[PDB]
Parts: C-alpha cells; structure tokens; sequence
C-alpha cells in the first residue's frame, strides 16, 4: 500500500487549505532537484507536455527523476509530489502504489482527471521502470 511519506503529504494536502494546497503543490516542484549527467529518462507519451521520468533503485532506495522542459508548475507539481513521498522509498512501495492515489483526497480536482492522465502515466511508467530494478 502507499507508503507514510506519502500518505502524509496527501493527508495533509486534504488537510492543508486549498488556498494553500495550492502553493503547497508549488513549493513541492521547488523541492525538485535535477537528475544526474546520463541517466536516461523516458518521455511521458500520455502526457502533453515533454515529461520524462526514470524510476531505479540503487542499494535500497528508490531513485526518482523528472526532467519538465517548460518548468511547468502543474507538472513539475505532481511530479514533486511523487518523489516527495517515494523518494528514497523502497522499490516495492513504489510499485504498491495505485495508479489512482490522488483521488482519495484532493490532488485530482487540483490537477484535473484530464491532466492527470499524463501525471497517471507518470506512475505506471515509472512502475514499469521499476519492475525491473526488481530484477535488474
């Protein structure tokens, strides 16, 4: 099941005002590092915009890493929110987590069930990428 980090920041975010969920979901993109010189990050089809994301895990530690060309605040936002509670996560956790939990809350009604299609790809991708490091 999704893990705690996770679980918290969505909890809070339904917690949180909307007013602020708001600048919440801001300052998680402003919590996004960038991704190391050659790692290789796949394009989010689903989503519009060029979103690329490559989910790993080295020793014991899920590795998170988006790249948002046009530094979007509504996709660099979730994918923030992503790593804000998977970063560092395990492997297993990351995969645990439904490709859908951001309804159970108030994340869907912030970034629209049309945008999250793409930000949704996000994840299955990654999950994807991450079956893997399972046995990689």
């Amino acid at each position: 099941m999704v893990p705690p980090k996770l679980k918290q920041a969505l909890e809070l975010f339904k917690s949180l005002p909307k007013e602020l969920r708001s600048q919440v979901l801001l300052e998680y993109a402003a919590k996004v590092p960038p991704p190391p010189p050659g790692v290789e990050l796949e394009r989010v089809h689903e989503c519009q915009t060029p979103f690329f994301v490559h989910a790993d895990v080295e020793g014991g530690k899920v590795r998170l890493y988006f790249h948002v060309p046009d530094e979007a605040p509504t996709v660099k936002a979730f994918a923030g929110l992503l790593r804000e509670g998977l970063e560092g996560e395990s492997p297993e956790a990351v995969l645990e987590v439904p490709p859908g939990f951001y309804r159970g809350y108030g994340l869907e009604e912030f970034f629209t069930p049309l945008r999250l299609r793409g930000l949704e790809a996000a994840l299955l991708r990654l999950q994807a990428q991450v079956r893997k490091a399972l046995t990689s």
